[PDB]
């Protein structure tokens, strides 16, 4: 209860052991305060170091390039509940060391009682259910195209007319927060004043993702904006926000807090650096997030499908027993009816959000049919009957799998 | 005037061309809003891919995986002064795309009317050479070790002793934050207490870097504590707080933002993927950071000397033309009189931090003959005499050669 733990992949043409401690050395005190080293497993190793290291070749180190899992154990005392320095402490200057051609972050285990100093998702799952009133199959969504163009006037057009497709939730890009084009204020009103008279004629709530990213003062003043137009739910580019911003927007807006991952490739396409997603997406989870980003099963891309559906499983574990602070997931790209049973499979439940592009809005029929097909999908998998087989039932259905 | 233009490196077993616009779309809106490639160079092809892709496997497209150099044109208005959309928009999603098998952006040219619509450095180089009272000669820095774990009285204790043996700057390592053993507002009020009276006896101001890494709230809070208690500069680790935070910060602390960026590692070391410096340091100029670590020559981390001195200049260069807004350059790692002729060769000025750990406080004679032994190897290299030949009158110089 007094410490945390991470696991780590290094690459080392040294002793990975002798590593692993100057690791723990050097990300805190070189009893009370250094990080000691718990575990440590030799892998096999690289012919070729998976990254240049000037250090190392000043010396013509001989590989060959020795690979091992460790875990390490840090003090809660070094850190305190601060995000930030959390992950400087377990992820930070590690990825300098001279003795390394290779390290990862693959996991963090935190204490419950240290969980609980950081924030919660204020929504999460059931909060989004609430809002969208969902209550038994995925929430269905899709994304405002062209990424950015639209002036607020035809953005809040084509905000209805996929609200009268039958859309559940509707993302801003995240290239689009505040352009010139449709810049946030007048975007939020004219859309939800779209969103408010559809929820009156439909009976309806459609869940509206703002992109708010912004300098943390004004995102403040976008989310208070967001919450007095009628709004549920603003979007952050996270990475680019911040540990910092993001708690405490988290603390000032009662609002769902979307979290989009846009940069997280930069931190994790080579296996052989950076921050793989359960690591991630702890950090990410002590700000108080609602929603996280997972791609998508088949996705378009450069993602495995074994990288979605763990990180799919990842948001719905609580970060410690009896925290109950799952996010939902959100997979995206190249999402149809043709992908719902793997993801169905994936999830284990269908607590969900599921965009789709194309496959609703490309769909022969019309954009309201690709809902169709895409909802008699869910229906489909949720009942047990192969979609091919329910395809024979479901015209919008059996068009969108003969067509994608 | 009214765009800005990214560089990238990318690798695709596709079509160069045909990817570069792919990104040049999807980063924009797929006349007012469509980004443009405006150069394509193809480089030596790769044997290898540089990053696993499923997208690619899934259909076996075969090698070679060919290289090329990027310009991609932006405009503006789809951004506005926005600085976590601009990192969306340059950076963000590119790096996940199905079509590439690496993706690095190398630099950004922004119009200065554009650049001055973020934050300025508030001091620079000007501003910590008034605070440091240091005018022809660089500031030379130390950092508190160990990194965490000292009470707030012994931190301030050993600050009093670094101060005697004549450093100019202090910076706490960037694991060291608000840690229980010596929290923030303990440790800030603990270390400015000997430094005032360091400064009233001796004449010397000494610069110390406050971590105050942390939520934002509780960062601007810590802020103005630092200058209640007669501090001069504040550090935060940048990565983790975020543009968000750190412009916000910006405009309401009065002090030296000293930017540490502990993870870059994790965004650069594979070369293939990420952010090089000129970039990366664009990025985080506009949000008024008035000093950025480049690492060292002849260092312990992985980074290249060539790696070091570009990003050196990249500091002193500014971002447009009749900006003035160049930052203050922090070397370090392995730094002490030996490397003191390749960093002034580097900078072409004693425009710079130059932080030595050992290098000064394990000189065989102590701390205070250590950091003479370095303002010693300065005087040298202004003056254009060789370290060796000015050793021969300079004992505390002879003996740090002798032992390092």
């Amino acid at each position: 209860e007094d410490t945390l733990e991470a696991d780590y992949l290094i690459e080392t043409p040294l002793d990975p052991a002798r590593v692993a401690d100057v690791m723990a050395g050097e990300q805190s005190s070189g009893a009370r305060s250094r990080a000691s080293v718990l575990r440590i497993e030799e892998l096999e190793a690289a012919a070729r170091p998976s990254l240049p290291n000037a250090w190392l070749e000043r010396q013509g180190t001989p590989g060959p390039w020795r690979r091992a899992r460790i875990t390490l154990s840090f003090p809660l005392a070094n850190i305190d509940a601060n995000l930030p320095t959390l992950a400087a402490t377990v992820a930070g200057n590690l990825y300098d060391l001279g003795e390394v051609t290779g390290v990862r972050l693959l996991s963090l285990r935190l204490p419950a009682s240290y969980r609980a100093r950081f924030e919660l998702p204020r929504h999460g799952v059931a909060g989004t259910r609430a809002l969208t009133d969902v209550k038994d199959r995925p929430m269905i969504g899709t994304i405002i195209k062209p990424n950015v163009g639209l002036s607020a006037a035809e953005t809040a057009a084509l905000v209805r007319e996929l609200c009268e497709a039958g859309v559940d939730f509707i993302k801003d890009d995240e290239v689009c927060a505040n352009p010139a084009h449709a810049p946030l204020a007048e975007r939020v009103r004219a859309v939800m004043s779209e969103v408010r008279r559809y929820r009156e004629r439909s009976g309806r709530p459609v869940m509206v993702a703002f992109n708010i990213t912004d300098d943390l003062d004004a995102m403040r003043r976008h989310a208070e904006l967001v919450e007095r137009e009628g709004g549920s739910c603003v979007m952050a580019s996270i990475n680019w926000c911040g540990f910092s911003a993001i708690q405490s927007l988290r603390r000032t807006t009662p609002l769902v807090l979307h979290a989009h991952r846009n940069g997280y490739g930069m931190m994790s396409r080579d296996p052989a650096l950076g921050m793989s997603f359960q690591a991630y997406q702890t950090l990410w989870r002590l700000s108080g997030v609602d929603h996280m980003h997972v791609h998508g099963l088949a996705g378009k891309f450069a993602q495995s499908d074994a990288e979605v559906i763990e990180s799919a499983r990842d948001c719905a574990t609580p970060l410690a027993a009896g925290c109950d602070d799952a996010v939902l997931p959100a997979f995206s790209s190249g999402q149809w009816a043709g992908t719902v049973q793997a993801t169905f499979d994936a999830v284990r439940s269908t607590d969900l959000l599921f965009m789709s592009g194309g496959g609703i809005l490309a769909h022969p029929d019309g954009p309201a049919a690709g809902v169709t097909s895409v909802r008699q999908a869910w229906a489909a998998v949720q009942a047990g009957t192969p979609l091919p087989v329910y395809a024979e039932h479901m015209p919008e259905l059996r068009r969108a799998l003969a067509f994608f």
